[PDB]
């Protein structure tokens, strides 16, 4: 069960899935009975998105074509649609006024988490801090249904990209696949491209200077195509001049906000690294989900980029913390490099990104610290950390001198000599520290039993309300 | 024979299953065709010069293209410094250049441009009569079979981009490229065209378009950008989306053509078929057009760039009007062709009637036996004495009529009948046309042909194809 195996399997399942906008009067049994005539159905679910929608995952890829064969084109008076045929369908009843199976009803798989004000009560009603964090983790994490929906979005963009580039693939990365994803987070997608006789035979293709110019031209054209031809695509925004060129859009059927970029093979290795750490111990994920929520409540993070610390930066700080335990909760990257082999030996653009993929090759942690300790110690550790003189190196798992002058310096573990938190200024760092120290204080000085009895917030709940 | 539409469909189908291969410097024809034959049967092929030897290959089967593509790789210059759009443009090089092991036979190069005027004049002087001069010109200038395949292929390559999101699209050529009056070196005018199970009514989700002009502009804009950036070989891509008929101009380096891509001129296609019929009816028709069009170019009456000049197309219609006014007429009128049409040939587009026969046998041949010697001189005489102030040219009736609007030269658009196809022409350019017509008539009347032949001087067509 390696990261890459899972990706391939998830993509193959997304390959043979479809989305159906369901009728207002919905008969589950009749719908599945009909669709079963096109082939076996491995899995399905329903979700709410300006009407009831259904994801259908067939056992066979041929069932998609079968269904497409009996699907027609919409036909209006103005009658002007872009006739791109996808795997987005709309089912309506032939005779709507002759059907009265109104009270089914249908199980709706949620795609967003409960808001904080609903979550706080549940945390107060828990037994310990450790449980508060796991409750949060469970309300927030990606469900199996949401994950299928994400890979499908990639798959739909793949087919759309395959109009001009038939050998293309679109693989997700970042929070969507590194185990640290929460409901409502964006889908980060990257576009990838993959002898008898006397002649070497090649295509004629325009020779541009660098990857960068091609990348920009491709994304620009795909962008325009999504905007003008793509069904359910919207708010298309081209950001082709960033360090990593990128196109943003919202996909109405799945409801996701999406980021399409090209060939970032580094970010994939990073996604696998965080995948490993997330799989090694359940405390890792529990801790990240809570601290990331904490940062949002106190305005340390923000939706728009700027001087704020990013979830990703924060996540790496949390990993560094976990590397510095006695004994360490997770191994260092260098430790993972020494356990790698030739199969796991990836070198990309000069940098070494090699590390083990097999989980059993990693010796489990002897550490038995509870989350009560780890949460408070996180605030204590970074509330007393010397950010002027020290930087966070996740390869060595040690504090080291800063290569460059920067308020918060965190070492990019692959593209070394980059600071993943270069964007952070001193005002935002000082606010992080102040909130850390205040949160530590609250957790230390709180009389938990007294707060429970008084029907007041305590533990995680106390640090997840504004000060 | 066959009908205009049948030919188009057949030509496009053949272009559908053709490819262009940039050949090695050391070219072994036999070995190349032997290898390509392993991917399927080859109906036709030829070679042409264009910054190196290129080859058009027309397979019998469309599957042979995919077969060939399957064994074709990516160049890999810098490890993704190319745009990986895969087309039907290939580059063949030798695996081991040091293993050539056969005798070097040279290769037949099919020309794609005609000889220049200064080379043509001698050939015309050495001919027997004026009639022959015109047929010699016609033969040096007309489209070859190879050039025609190359034109339809260019359309086919442009089609492939458009079908990415409009799968039922066609890019069909029109104008001189297909109306029999095309000459080597003329541009390619292209237009883009778009044409009970269960208890559930099942439909695709598909993005709505805006109304025709805005869609057209968005589509051409995107195809334009694709030609420019996904390539290969497109160049000088120029978007002119705000014209009365939105349009994208470009030059295609592999085929060597200058191209005009627009959307849905179904009228201009009917016009192209009309001229096709006239061109097929009698060989004198084409002979006359090719000579007069050449005449106009030599005397600066026409020009490459649009403006106040008479256009080849306008001139061509004037020539058709002339031929309608013969005794007996050399070609039938459009109304005559409308009366011979049936339901199959009954085309009505945007309010206007564009119906006319497609079958050639339904048209009775012409009794007219006038030679080209007469027709050429009579053309100059007729229009040199024509009253352009009081008369307009109506090709439907085949008659001179009053001008609906005030315009120096008024020629009736035979389909969109509110319109003057030569509205662009001012009085200075019309007066120059008339002056050149009258002077050309005079030269042909007063020339002593035998005296000019003996003196090694220009005569007949050659005399009117040198500047005054
Ligand atoms: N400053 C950065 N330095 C190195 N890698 C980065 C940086 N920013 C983003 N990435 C990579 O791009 C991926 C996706 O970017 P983001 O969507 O912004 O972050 P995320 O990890 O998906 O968490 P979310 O979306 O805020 S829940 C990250 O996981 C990184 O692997
Ligand atoms: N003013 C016009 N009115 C009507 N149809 C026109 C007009 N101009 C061009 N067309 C159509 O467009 C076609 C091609 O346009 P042009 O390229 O300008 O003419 P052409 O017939 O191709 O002659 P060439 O290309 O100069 S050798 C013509 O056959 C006409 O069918
Ligand atoms: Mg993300």
């Amino acid at each position: 069960k390696t990261f890459t195996e899972v990706q391939t399997e998830r993509l193959e399942q997304a390959d043979r899935s479809v989305l159906i906008k369901c009728p207002s009067k919905l008969n589950e049994k009749k719908l599945l009975q009909y669709l079963s005539s096109h082939g076996k159905i491995d899995n399905y679910f329903f979700f709410e998105n300006r009407g009831i929608h259904a994801l259908i995952e067939f056992s066979e890829k041929s069932s998609v074509a079968s269904l497409q064969a009996v699907t027609g084109i919409p036909k209006a008076a103005e009658h002007h649609v872009v006739p791109y045929k996808s795997r987005l369908f709309t089912f309506t009843l032939k005779n709507p006024g002759s059907q009265a199976a109104e009270e089914r009803p249908v199980k709706i798989s949620p795609q967003s988490h409960i808001p904080v004000n609903e979550l706080i009560p549940k945390l107060c009603h828990a037994d310990s801090i450790s449980s508060q964090m796991y409750i949060l983790l469970n309300e927030y994490q990606l469900t199996e249904e949401n994950i299928k929906l994400r890979y499908l979005a990639c798959s739909l963009v793949r087919d759309f990209a395959r109009a001009y580039f038939p050998d293309s693939t679109v693989k997700p990365f970042g929070s969507s696949v590194n185990t640290f994803g929460k409901l409502g987070c964006d889908v980060d997608m990257f576009l990838d491209f993959h002898k008898k006789g006397p002649f070497e035979m090649e295509y004629q293709m325009k020779r541009l200077p660098s990857e960068r110019l091609a990348t920009q031209k491709i994304l620009s054209i795909i962008g325009d195509c999504l905007d003008n031809f793509g069904p359910g695509y919207s708010s298309v925004q081209k950001i082709l001049n960033a360090r990593c060129p990128l196109v943003k859009f919202s996909h109405q059927p799945t409801g996701f906000q999406c980021d399409l970029s090209v060939s970032n093979s580094i970010a994939i290795r990073c996604s696998e690294l965080l995948y490993i750490y997330g799989c090694l111990d359940p405390r890792v994920r529990a801790l990240v989900f809570s601290l990331r929520c904490w940062a949002r409540v106190h305005g340390l993070t923000n939706s728009v980029p700027g001087t704020w610390i990013t979830n990703f930066s924060l996540t790496m700080m949390i990993m560094f913390f976990l590397q510095k335990r006695s004994p360490p909760i997770i191994p260092t990257l260098d430790q993972l490099k020494e356990l790698a082999d030739e199969k796991d030996k990836h070198v990309i653009g000069g940098y070494d990104c090699s590390f083990v993929s097999d989980l059993s090759k990693i010796k489990p942690t002897k550490n038995t610290e509870t989350l009560d300790e780890l949460l408070c110690d996180f605030f204590q550790y970074f509330g007393n950390f010397d950010f002027r003189k020290n930087s966070l190196n996740l390869r060595k798992g040690k504090e080291v001198n800063k290569p460059e002058s920067s308020p918060l310096y965190i070492w990019n573990p692959f593209e070394q000599d980059l600071n993943i938190s270069k964007n952070v200024n001193q005002p935002q760092l000082e606010k992080f520290v102040a909130m850390a120290r205040e949160s530590a204080w609250i957790l230390q000085k709180e009389d938990k039993t007294q707060q429970m009895i008084n029907k007041e917030p305590w533990g995680l709940a106390a640090v997840l309300i504004p000060f």
